[PDB]
């Protein structure tokens, strides 16, 4: 992933020019390659017609550039990368939005589990793992660098995520299918045993965990779904011959043709065709945004930071499970603790932006006064 | 369903270029029969205009050829298939989100229904097969790969889906509709059965049963709404119509007028249109995308596995609700027990993963001492 | 509504080309008028230029024909015609998934509410019929065929939605308003009622069936918004401006000049404009979706089958809370009793369809023995 | 708000033709005046260019008049056009998605709360009333019709939504803000109240009224969003100085330059420019859509009818919780109290509706023998 | 924010036109600068090719010029265009409704949270004060002008949002992330408390407090991940190069050749490219708007009001927690008491909004008497 929503908070004189400068995650990083082999091919073709054929050979090559620079079509190609691009963002998007937040999780947990013992740290950190465990699964199973992180269940249980007896239970439940479902299932029967032991007190907050366990099921089924059904080969086919059809027509129909010839569109001999290159970088990137998007858990420089996103999760899932449970700042009288309209201060940088509330957009229509008498 | 995720994780060198040289799935496999009778019609047409025609006959060809090239249109054929394929797309995947899982179900099962008991096995095995025999119903209903496993109720029966005891209930109220409707009631009677009889502890955990219950029969519901209305005849008329009108118009206009006579546009023979035959790939591709996504539970190669889904749903399920059910590995304190700040550790090929996390994009910006300054 | 969905299961050759041979719910039968009267108009305009007047007058014709080609602009109309037809589109199949079904409700009302005695037959019919009721009376203010089937709350009674008991209540109740709200209050009523009698034994079953209707009063409350808040008329005439001042121009710009004055664009008189020809079927065919959609609760052949949805809500549920309530079939092991790893057959015609688990994207990365070393 | 849904029920002939005589909510009631502008200033650009100009002032005319009728393009503006405008009227079904209905919670208010004495039926109006006028407040808030109807909370009182002491507690309260939000507070505070003294039966009940009225809290808050947060200024002006720039450039652009100079465009002098005022009508009615669904609380035509809402709400949640309380119809059996299957009849005028069931695509599927047969 | 919601109530005469007068959040204001640049260089470029070369230069200047205005293509820009101010628009939305307002939670702390007394009060402030330091903590990390409010804890602890205790915890909690998360295991904590303590009396009330706090949690959650995973810098940078790819051909392109040589276009020397400039303007502005909307949360005029926001929400949360709690209006009678069918009255100037009830598309439907009969 690569921020910039600081650099684009205003926009100011070329924000979006400024970002040009950039080279993480960049068009000219995505498509310098590309650039490079069409380059050589242009510039082969160019020699290869400028000095390399008779006369007729040239004439015949000219005729056959004039046919093709016609059949340079710019609305189909277009069309056709726009909606894939719109589908592959929705879906990035969507993708992104599945991904497992302990939150809520924790926080339900760690109210709802009572228990400042041993035995209540047990419960609440084995149930906040299970939870763990599910996420990392599903996201060593779709994704490229947590796989990379843990190739195995036995770096799983290495790197803490899981115990050796739950790995063993693992091992014994083992299916022809991926078993990142198995944990939600120990998170209920968990949270079943922990109400029947009395350190969940009532059925209701039991309810409420196992809703939120099972939407992080549901988050962990979306993320699997994503990864599992890709966007029709087809599609991605159709969308790709478009591009690559276009600009392998172009290496032909964009050749500096002779100038003596005094050709319509051909009395310069340019050398380079930067109109050409632009729409080069212009498609090619555009293409090169599905293509990064199509899958966001790899090792592209936009992917999403799984990785981190994990250890953030078990971190911060623990410490709100063990630490926080039942530990309180102390409750005292705030500052406005009398005062019927707070009013906290702004500092000198942050000035110009109190502003008064909006009452309505009908706030300031005027009426006469006969206009307000309700009629009978 | 034709994966290709691993393949396209990242934005490499050619990454779609690579996607061209797969035959499941692809477009040739899907346009190859299109591709050959066109081919045919079209060098029919050359033969039947040179070699079988009189020198008026031909020049009156010619006239109809520069006509038919020169009403060819590229942006009604463009506009009609993008939007007509993303209606089509999106209708694939909320087809796709409506597959009903049993995952949260069986989960809930697990861990409501008590009883290590035969009685108890017996129970949260009948509601789990109950949800599964909704959900094979109306996947035989809608799916031609499930109905060609299960062409029959008594073939239900003899798979394992159903009793006969549930074929005969079914038989006796047999309505003049589609059944698959009759499991959730069943769910819902013997879960208030389980309920009145102790197995069941709470309303609350029953309540959670027939919400979990009631989600996947609105899914089916969704399945069969989108198998019953299906996307107006009328649009796929004229898509098909639009796409068909263009490519047999251009059968015409795009002949090779011979060189002899004068022609601006027609001065070359290249005997092979390899642009008209690039233009009916991208665009008989484009429509093939809509074509095979119109009906996502047929037997085309990008189609849903709907048997491998049955098949894992029942294991799946199975075996949650029986051998899960209160069987936990052993609850030990983890690797991290006195750890405040845990950290797993990273391979050697993921230790460029590891990022510093991300505070905000407000984070770095610099203030003066007087600007931070609390205003009076 | 046109079901298809069989026909168009697999990506064939030649799939939606044999979509063209239908009749009903088609491109042909929604705008054979119209077009039969942009015959009439074309042929009368040509008859009266070629022999009705003078040589002076045939030479303006010319000349208006020549400028009305250059005003005939297909980039406006198609981009409007998409975004409309895509709106109208999405406004339908909303409509569609507003559409109210009891299942959900009669599953809970069935389970809940106790009593296999007259009064618990009696309560629970009452309350699924109440539900019923409230349905078709929304379908009867919103859909014309249901309202021929149903023209007065008479003919409701008459047809047994509704007792004379409930139709005098009704005529009560009157106000000046849609009294489709009334049975969802009823409803409520009756419930709380049955709960304070002992027939509904938890006030958490209470609250269930109570979400239930109220879903159902959400779903039918959308449907009276779609009935009564239309698509802004400004819209729809200016789509259909669009389309028909095209076709108005078309008229005399598409009219074969005489090929003696060797215009540019007319050298040939092929009497029968077939490109105008297929250009008025696409578009008006796109207008006609619109056209056809706007109201999807018509009597067109793409409408809904509202009077069908009505029986079959009907039947189902006083099926579901009336024979169904606690009679299930027999509780008994099943196939998969014993087995830890069921495996139902496939028959022959399917046995194509077996395949093996997808375990992930990254299941396949290899990577060597020191890449997989933790570091520390 | 124009309704017309009756109108387009069917897809008939000239379905959308007819839909061109009415002016309310019409595109020539909205641009009429526009139209007459641009028609005078037109002509007077004709005139002056005719008369006024000299020989040489004439030539310059014509020149400038060549090179800008190659200056107006349909593509950008057409682009803008329909992003802008489909966005608009997403906001503006989701504005009206937005309006809060009390339905839902009025059922449930005269379901839970208990009492048909005067306590009861006061506590029950009191609950309805916070609902209605909270909704009445933010709807003065974001609409000029309701603003219109009632310009001060003292208006609201003799209207009789608020009661004076509600009038005194709300001055008591008075912030620097908008006051929608008290009346949802109020409401809580009422339903704890009626809960604690026994009105309320059951803290469940409880939950659920004030989960309804939280969300017709959202609602309120989600109308109040809209109304302030518009649509980005530059947004608007950047489509606006599109079409602007469009129409003055065709004020020039689209002259009938002198016949006697003899330019192939102006060969002939039509003096009416039939093709530009098409134009001007479906581009200016585009743009007028847009204009008129920007603040669907105005008083357009096919603005929502806020005061009839407001008018219909309170007359119906007040019936519902106060006369409609435990009033409920007799009891009794229905006509179908021992059919299975239940057969309500068809009018003469419905007889062609009667459909049979949609039992799956899959329904057809023939099958051999041999294919059917399980294998081992 | 810059509101016009007042400003288009109506589609009235030029409404769009008398918004072009506005300077706040204005296309003037948003590109001025850049408008001027390009001038600049415009300018520059013409009086190089007028007086700084020679005839042969300047004839190859023309030649370039000639050749640059024919690869002026407004289709690609304006595809790009559309599609990414449609997502940047839907992103700019979506972080809109991420918005946490707490309104819902001090409602149900008011309602549920018992106590009049010292104690309570702590409680319902303290409850409703972690509510708003969550908020304020998410809106600090996202959001420039807050950070500029509070650019520290001791900032938020100086300003009443944050007590020293909480600030001594928080430093306790200390985690190398984003510390907004632990306001709400503090309200889950305090809230299990409380239930224990017996302020809150049922365990279903704790739930719902506990479910809108998840909610709240869930908003800024989705805050966090808007401002960390922003929209594809390659994406960004596409429409980025084919704008200013754009306007830098069109430098050159669009420059006022020699009359004398009698160009195809060039015939007349206007020196002001009018429509060059007005092109700038519609694409820069199309542009601007992305820009602007890009980040919601900086200091645009368009950007969002965070200040007022988190200053309102405090002061309104802390009154309806303290002020409001069991605080009600004496409850009497309506005016509508005894009065079936209320009819509020209608002022003058709304006396024309009094509509008809909509019954129904299907109201006028006249069928004949022969029509109506049921048949056997
Ligand atoms: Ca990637
Ligand atoms: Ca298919
Ligand atoms: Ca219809
Ligand atoms: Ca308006
Ligand atoms: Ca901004």
């Amino acid at each position: 992933t690569i921020t910039y929503t600081s650099q684009v908070a205003n926009a100011r004189l070329g924000s979006f020019s400024r970002l040009l400068l950039c080279w993480r995650g960049s068009i000219y990083k995505l498509l310098y390659g590309e650039f490079l082999i069409f380059l050589l091919c242009y510039y082969i073709i160019r020699f290869i017609y400028r000095l390399a054929l008779t006369e007729e050979q040239q004439l015949m090559f000219e005729k056959l550039t004039l046919y093709c620079d016609s059949y340079i079509q710019l609305i189909p190609i277009s069309f056709v990368l726009g909606f894939y691009v719109t589908l592959v963002v929705t879906r990035w998007w969507n993708q992104y939005e599945n991904l497992p937040w302990p939150d809520r999780l924790m926080s339900l947990v760690s109210g709802f589990v009572e228990g400042k013992d041993e035995q209540g740290r047990l419960l609440r950190r084995t149930l906040i793992r299970y939870a763990n465990l599910g996420n990392v699964l599903i996201l060593r199973s779709v994704s490229t660098a947590v796989y990379k992180r843990f190739p195995s269940a036995q770096h799983l249980v290495q790197a803490g995520f899981m115990t050796p007896a739950e790995h063993k239970q693992l091992e014994k439940l083992s299916l022809p299918h991926n078993m990142f479902w198995v944990p939600w299932v120990w998170f209920a029967n968990l949270s079943m045993k922990a109400w029947l032991g009395g350190r969940i007190r009532d059925p209701i907050l039991l309810q409420s965990l196992l809703n939120e366990m099972n939407t992080l099921r549901t988050q962990c089924g979306h993320l699997y779904a994503y990864d599992w059904i890709s966007i029709p080969l087809v599609y991605t086919q159709v969308v790709t011959v478009a591009v690559y059809s276009f600009f392998l027509t172009c290496l032909v129909g964009r050749q500096f043709l002779n100038p003596a010839k005094a050709y319509p569109g051909h009395e310069l001999d340019l050398v380079v065709p930067v109109f050409t290159f632009l729409q080069f970088f212009f498609y090619v990137g555009w293409l090169k945004v599905a293509e990064q998007l199509i899958n966001p858990f790899g090792e592209d420089d936009d992917d999403f930071e799984t990785n981190w996103i994990v250890d953030r999760n078990l971190q911060v899932s623990l410490l709100a499970v063990d630490e926080m449970h039942q530990d309180l700042p102390r409750m005292e009288p705030d500052m406005y603790w009398n005062k019927p309209e707070p009013q906290p201060p702004y500092t000198a940088a942050s000035a110009q932006f109190r502003r008064a509330s909006f009452m309505g957009s009908t706030f300031n229509i005027s009426l006469n006064k006969e206009e307000m008498e309700f009629q009978p």
